[PDB]
């Protein structure tokens, strides 16, 4: 449901992202898992990270930031029409991984959150909207796609 200008802005601030994926995913994660430390107990391999420290150090933290964002990149570049991306994640969030679509709600404030500590003056209010709106329209689907398998949307 976003305009072509809205996608514009997205697709813009996503390119420092895209200059910088890992730092920016070690980033969400942290702030994810500080924010709202439930979700971190969804990651059986993070458990031993009793500080942000420990998360700053975790290469493997690292790594998997690095390939949410890479999947979310995939996702926001089709613009609306990414259901042959959207699938397989909905898929192994609402089966493997067992992330509630609220969760979805977490990672998306944290992913603005970044965005807005690291690029303050690229990211005003127009590519704000333009993103809450973009990550709306990207937790609708999964809610979407959860229902369709069977599950809570
Ligand atoms: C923007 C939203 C998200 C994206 C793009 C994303 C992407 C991914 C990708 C690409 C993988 C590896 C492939 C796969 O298994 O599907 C993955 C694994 C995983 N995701 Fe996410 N994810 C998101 C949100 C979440 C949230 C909010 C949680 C938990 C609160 C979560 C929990 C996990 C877990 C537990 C794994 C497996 C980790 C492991 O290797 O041990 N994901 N995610």
């Amino acid at each position: 449901g976003l305009s072509d200008g809205e996608w514009q802005l997205v697709l813009n601030v996503w390119g420092k992202v895209e200059a910088d994926v890992a730092g920016h995913g070690q980033e969400v994660l942290i702030r994810l898992f500080k924010g709202h430390p439930e979700t971190l107990e969804k990651f059986d391999k993070f458990k031993h990270l009793k500080s942000e420290d420990e998360m700053k150090a975790s290469e493997d933290l690292k790594k998997h930031g690095n390939t949410v964002l890479t999947a979310l990149g995939g996702i926001l570049k089709k613009k609306g029409h990414h259901e042959a991306e959207l699938t397989p994640l909905a898929q192994s969030h609402a089966t493997k991984h067992k992330i509630p679509v609220k969760y979805l709600e977490f990672i998306s404030e944290a992913i603005i959150q970044v965005l807005q500590s690291k690029h303050p003056g690229d990211f005003g209010a127009d590519a704000q909207g333009a993103m809450s709106k973009a990550l709306e329209l990207f937790r609708n689907d999964m809610a979407a796609k959860y229902k369709e398998l069977g599950f809570q949307g």
